[PDB]
């Protein structure tokens, strides 16, 4: 039993209210939409402090944000019970939307029209080149040729999930006073308590090159009676069954300004339904961020020193997480010129409260005993 | 050895039949002048397309270029080309070598003064005082500590390259023999010139313009024949290997301009030679059309018949491909600038042959 969880209302898009972050000035939260539920802080950091984090973040060194994949994917399905789970609308063809649909299948690649079709025409699977896979044509293809296909296969980042370098930042007792500043300004901000703030994953900084790209994506796996938190999870590391971040909420900020492109889009903010049918097409995929960033309902512009963040669940209805808010979309758009800087603060719940109370108060426990 | 046969433009648009193959005719088209540069629609077939794509992948890629690892006074007054004091920034993007790999854009060079607090102006200049205020350490270990993707380099693509020589795939060398046809050049020269190149552009990638023989010294020696060697291709050949989707143009930014002036080509708001962003603003686009082969000659005549200076309006580069892949195979015609070197290399050559 640890209290509800505060959630700050949206009211309605556009809602502007005073909040008192810092003594020397104010600051004003901006409702930008109500699915999900996200947030606008003009000048949340000061230029000094952003230029810190990035300064911090090259002395460390930053790295490849997504590994080049080697191989095909990897997870017990017959060749047509795949066949079936891919056919979505059940007409006995594999359109394209239901191919890029399971981008898992890509195992870290990122898939397009015409990167399923240059596939198709490499391994011959579709005699008739339309773009759709019968069962026919399906049954009479040997996996193996995919499979050999995905382990040579050569391409650059600007073809994976997500295109960028990044490093983390610590930010609790022996860090830089400002870098543990900001900690105290989120936690202030989102009035959770200070064990789940300062118990959450480090900060990360993250360089969008000239080029660069995080095609649209949810930051927190569903929510099972099984699944487990990194966070939460008792072994340093593992390669755990059910294992998926557990991230609350999202605090992200604009350390630079970016000459081109680089905007955070939500590509169904405040939308009046969820449909992956309309969202995933064969001719325009709404999460491909370097395409159709453009066609998206909502554009974060970046801005130096600007904080957004969003709740990344729903509520449950008794003060603590619900399911995975799927509105809560988001991806990095296309950078066109220049680099772009930015950080992100995950807030770490568990959905289970009780799973969560036995890791906040045993965390202390070693505290006094370490 | 005879005197290299090249080919007259005439003038632009110019069309010509040729004759390669017994089946179908050809028609070279003139495209520029400066460089001298035609296209010949068909080149190859469809067939023969998916079969040096297929060839490569086979083989499997490799990335094409690897990500990077006097005084201050000597720096300055030799980057200050308009010798006015200051470093603009098209001077200091004037020497891409300075980015060891890396390419240089207004922002990049700007996001690296910030870091080292090079321009406490910021206006983008560096004054002599904010030159010599500096210190080349600090600017070192940005480099050092520099991490960035593929698209800030250079070239940023992955290809193979695919063997023609005797005991190849036939239709290989039958492309070469078409190869041969068309140049109307000694065939010492051609099967003894680098193998054919296989490029994969995937989306978002580009080669920024350059030029593909470096400059003609006493010196200099052919890598085909290691104190400043350096490639010498007389001719390029290029197919496009499949129509893309989006992008992906083969640019010249100066074709048939009137004069080559670097102080216009390259400027502080327009990088011509940046093939991601100015495309659209260079003098000539071919677009890829499977089948299509362009070829063009990188050197001027000397006027005796053998190979004289780089032409500078052979710059070129690939654009960046919005849509999809973009294949390409180039095949390059090597000839020695020095008439003595190349002739021994391939009578000597000829041992080897005979002698096994
Ligand atoms: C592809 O091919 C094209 C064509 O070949 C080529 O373009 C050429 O590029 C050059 C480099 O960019 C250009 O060079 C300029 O020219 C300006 C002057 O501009 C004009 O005059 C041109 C010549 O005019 C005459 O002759 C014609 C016949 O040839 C005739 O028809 C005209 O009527 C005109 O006639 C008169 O003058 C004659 C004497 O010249 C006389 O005999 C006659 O009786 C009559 O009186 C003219 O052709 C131009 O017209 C074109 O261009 C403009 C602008 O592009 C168009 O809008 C227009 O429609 C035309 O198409 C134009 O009218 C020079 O001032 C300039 O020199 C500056 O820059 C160079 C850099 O190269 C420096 O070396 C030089 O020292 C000087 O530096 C200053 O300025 C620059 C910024 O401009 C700064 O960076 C410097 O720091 C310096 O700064 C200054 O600071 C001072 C104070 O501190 C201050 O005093 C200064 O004002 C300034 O602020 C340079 O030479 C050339 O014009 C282009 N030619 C054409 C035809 O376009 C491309 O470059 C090629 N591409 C590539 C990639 O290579
Ligand atoms: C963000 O939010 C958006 C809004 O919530 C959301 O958009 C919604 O998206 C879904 C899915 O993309 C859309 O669903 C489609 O609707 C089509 C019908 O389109 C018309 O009708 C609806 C509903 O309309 C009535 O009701 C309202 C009130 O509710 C009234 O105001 C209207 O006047 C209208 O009135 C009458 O009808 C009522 C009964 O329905 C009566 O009670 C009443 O009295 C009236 O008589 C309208 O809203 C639509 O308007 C929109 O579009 C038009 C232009 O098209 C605009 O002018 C207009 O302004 C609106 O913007 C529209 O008029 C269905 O046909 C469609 O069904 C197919 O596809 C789905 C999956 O996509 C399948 O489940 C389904 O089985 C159907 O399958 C076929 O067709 C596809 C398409 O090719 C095939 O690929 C497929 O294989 C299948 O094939 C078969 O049929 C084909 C022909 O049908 C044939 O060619 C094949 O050969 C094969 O046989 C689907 O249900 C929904 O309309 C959108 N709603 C709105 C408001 O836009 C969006 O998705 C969200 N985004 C994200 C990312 O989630
Ligand atoms: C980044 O861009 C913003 C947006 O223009 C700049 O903000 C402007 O000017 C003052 C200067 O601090 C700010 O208080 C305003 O909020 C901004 N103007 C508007 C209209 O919003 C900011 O200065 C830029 N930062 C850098 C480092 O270039
Ligand atoms: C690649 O694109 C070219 C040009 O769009 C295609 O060529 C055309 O070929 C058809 C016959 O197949 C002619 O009817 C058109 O007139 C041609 N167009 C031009 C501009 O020449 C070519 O078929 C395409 N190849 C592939 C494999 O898609
Ligand atoms: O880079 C952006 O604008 C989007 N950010 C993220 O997806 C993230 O790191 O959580
Ligand atoms: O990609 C293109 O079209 C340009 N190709 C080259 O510069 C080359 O490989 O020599
Ligand atoms: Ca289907
Ligand atoms: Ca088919
Ligand atoms: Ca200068
Ligand atoms: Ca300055
Ligand atoms: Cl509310
Ligand atoms: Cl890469
Ligand atoms: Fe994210
Ligand atoms: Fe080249």
């Amino acid at each position: 039993t640890l209290g509800p969880l505060t959630r700050l209302e949206g009211i309605k898009v556009g809602h502007e209210r005073k909040v008192q972050l810092v003594t020397d000035r104010d600051h004003f939260i901006r409702t930008l939409s109500l699915k999900p539920l996200l947030f606008e802080i003009p000048g949340f950091l000061t230029d000094e402090e952003c230029r810190l984090i990035i300064h911090l973040a090259q002395m460390k060194g930053l790295q490849r944000s997504q590994i080049l994949p080697t191989e095909e994917y990897e997870e017990q399905v017959s060749q047509l019970d795949l066949f079936r789970l891919l056919d979505q609308n059940r007409d006995g063809h594999l359109q394209l939307r239901e191919v890029l649909a399971q981008t898992r299948l890509g195992n870290g690649w990122w898939m397009t029209p015409e990167s399923i079709q240059e596939m198709y025409a490499a391994i011959k699977a579709d005699p008739d080149g339309d773009g759709v896979l019968s069962l026919q044509e399906f049954s009479n293809m040997d996996l193996r040729d995919f499979h050999k296909y995905m382990r040579s296969h050569k391409a650059e980042s600007s073809e994976l999930v997500r295109n960028s370098h990044h490093t983390w930042l610590y930010q609790g007792e022996g860090a830089h006073h400002i870098m543990r500043a900001i900690r105290q300004r989120v936690l202030r901000l989102t009035r959770l308590s200070p064990e789940i703030v300062e118990l959450s994953e480090p900060l990360q900084v993250v360089r969008y090159g000239e080029g660069g790209h995080y095609h649209a994506h949810v930051d927190s796996g569903p929510v099972y009676p099984e699944t487990i938190c990194s966070h939460t999870k008792l072994v340093a590391n593992e390669s755990v069954p059910f294992e998926t971040s557990c991230r609350y909420m999202t605090v992200l900020f604009y350390l630079n300004n970016v000459t081109g492109g680089g905007e955070t889009v939500f590509p169904v903010a405040d939308n009046r339904t969820y449909d992956e049918m309309s969202l995933i097409q064969d001719d325009v995929d709404l999460r491909d961020t370097r395409r159709h960033c453009d066609k998206g309902n909502l554009r974060v512009k970046p801005q130096q020193g600007t904080a957004v963040f969003w709740y990344n669940y729903l509520p449950d209805g008794q003060g603590w997480v619900g399911d995975v808010d799927d509105y809560s979309l988001h991806g990095g758009c296309l950078v066109t010129r220049g680099t772009k800087w930015i950080a992100n603060n995950w807030i770490n719940v568990d959905p289970s409260r009780a799973r969560q109370a036995l890791f906040q108060q045993e965390m202390a426990r070693l505290a006094r005993e370490g």
